[PDB]
This record gives structure tokens, sequence and C-alpha cells, in this order.
């Protein structure tokens, strides 16, 4: 029997941790009605992973199977891949950030735009128990200063970005919040032989609320976020994790589906692109300061 397949054929491009990620979910019964896994690309003679066979990037987008290309390589590779799939007239799913320039992220929705394509930056970050948390307390406040700072070990900037890039998803949890943000200062603090770094950012909200923004990384550093936010009914110093964000990322995959079901608003496709679009121009101009 000839049957014409209605799912999605679905290219994981990168096997680290973020690609293994994929791989596990689309063989979750939560995949199935959608999509389907062609293969992976990796830049790497693999052959194979289990069942899951390497196709080779010039193969893949050639393939007339494959309607959709996850990007899960390191940062720096973001770009060119996306250009590459979405020019050869994929759908396209990326992990955060989309690329390391402004610019070159405005390039690409326009193609994607172009050839009538998906492009779709995952943000876990905002589907997080711990930001339900944060979504329900500013809910009805106003704020009047506050504090977001995360700590961790070292980043190669090389292969991940500049910190204002990297820990992108902190600046994000704060225009979600509290809406656009003015950048006041930039200030960057380095001792590569030592691998310790700390980025500190203040920023404004549209109702003269001061955010400071801080990215710390050292050896040694655990991986730990402070809260402090000061609102005129109440503060904030604690948000709570008793769970461990289970599913999360296949959260952010049904959202690419229902994009590719379009069954997403203009509307909500618009909001979506103008934060991405805003808190990556904020990466940019933070990055010129430093």
């Amino acid at each position: 029997m000839i049957t014409n397949s209605g799912k999605f054929g679905v290219v994981v491009v990168g096997v680290g941790r973020a690609g293994s990620v994929r791989l596990r979910d689309l063989k979750d019964p939560r995949s199935a009605a959608f999509l389907n896994l062609i293969g992976f690309v990796s830049r790497r003679e693999l052959g194979s992973l289990d069942e899951v066979r390497q196709i080779s990037l010039e193969d893949a987008l050639r393939s007339q199977e494959i309607d959709v290309a996850y990007i899960c390589s390191e940062s720096s590779s973001h770009e060119d891949y996306i250009r590459q799939f979405l020019q050869a007239g994929k759908h396209v799913l990326v992990e955060y950030p989309m690329t390391l320039s402004f610019a070159a992220a405005q390039e690409l929705w326009e193609l994607a735009a172009q050839k009538g394509r998906v492009l779709h930056e995952e943000h876990v970050e905002l589907l997080m128990e711990e930001f339900e948390f944060l979504r329900r307390e500013v809910l009805g406040k106003e704020l009047l200063k506050g504090s977001l700072r995360f700590t961790a070990s070292p980043l190669e900037e090389e292969r991940f970005g500049f910190p204002a890039f990297s820990g992108i998803s902190r600046l994000t949890w704060l225009v979600s919040l509290f809406g656009e943000l003015s950048l006041i200062s930039a200030t960057l603090e380095e001792r590569k032989e030592d691998q310790y770094m700390k980025m500190t950012v203040q920023l404004e909200t549209q109702n003269k609320g001061l955010l400071s923004w801080i990215e710390e990384k050292g050896p040694g550093l655990k991986r730990n976020r402070y809260v402090n936010f000061q609102f005129t009914s109440g503060s904030l110093e604690e948000v709570p994790s008793v769970g461990v964000n289970k599913n999360i990322f296949l959260k952010d995959q049904d959202i690419f589906v229902q994009k590719l079901l379009d069954q997403v608003s203009a509307e909500d496709l618009a909001a979506e692109k103008k934060r991405i679009m805003h808190c990556l121009g904020l990466a940019s101009d933070i990055q010129k300061l430093c």
C-alpha cells in the first residue's frame, strides 16, 4: 500500500547533550502523531545512534522527506545552520540563542518568512515551574527595583557566546515579566587566567523600575540564581523549586508543533517574535558596552 505520510520528518543537527535530549523526546508517544525522526546530522563520524541513522548535511538539505531541522549544536554554529536549512526549505527549531548577532537574527526571520517556514527559538526558561510562580507573583504588582543574578562554571565564549547571549534566558525572564527594557549601563570584569568573569547590567522598565542583571562565572561556582524583587506591596527574595521541570523540552516541542499545525494566532506569533528580537537587541548592545 502506498500511503503518503502526514507527519513532519525531523532531522536533529548536533548530537551533544541538547541534541540527545531532542532525540530522546522524539521517541516519546507525545511525538508520535505529528513527528517522524528521520536521522541526525553530526560533524563527527558516528554512523548511527541506536536505530537512528546519521545523514550528511548535504543529504539532509536535499532530502524531501525531511521537513524540519532541530539545531542543537553550540551557539556559534546556529546562524549558519539555520540559514542553510531555511534556504533549503525546511522549518527550523533552534535552541536559544538563535544567533550571536542582532542583524543576523533579523536576516533569518526575513528568510523564514520568504520561504514560508516556521522559525522557532526555544526558551524553556519561560516554561519552568519557577517561572509560573513568578508570573503569579508579579501579577497586579508594581516593581520598584529588583535584581536577578546567575552564577555558574566557566563557559567557552568562543563556542557558547558572550555572557549576555549565553545567559539570555535570565534577560528573557525579566523582559517577559516586566516588559521591554532600556539599557542604562553594562560592565564586564575578567580574569581569563582564573577563568573568572562578572557582567553587571543596569536596566529600566517602562514604569521606572530599576533592574540589575548579573551573570557571574568562575571555577567551582555552583549553578545558582538569586532573585530579589522589590514591589510597592511586599517583596520577593526566593522562588521555590519543588519539582524537577519534568518534560520541559517536550512542552517546548508542543509549542513548535502548534506552529507547524498553523494553530497559533498571528498576534501570538508577532508578540513572541517581538520579545525575542528585543532581547537579542539588548544582548548585542550590552556586548558593545562591555
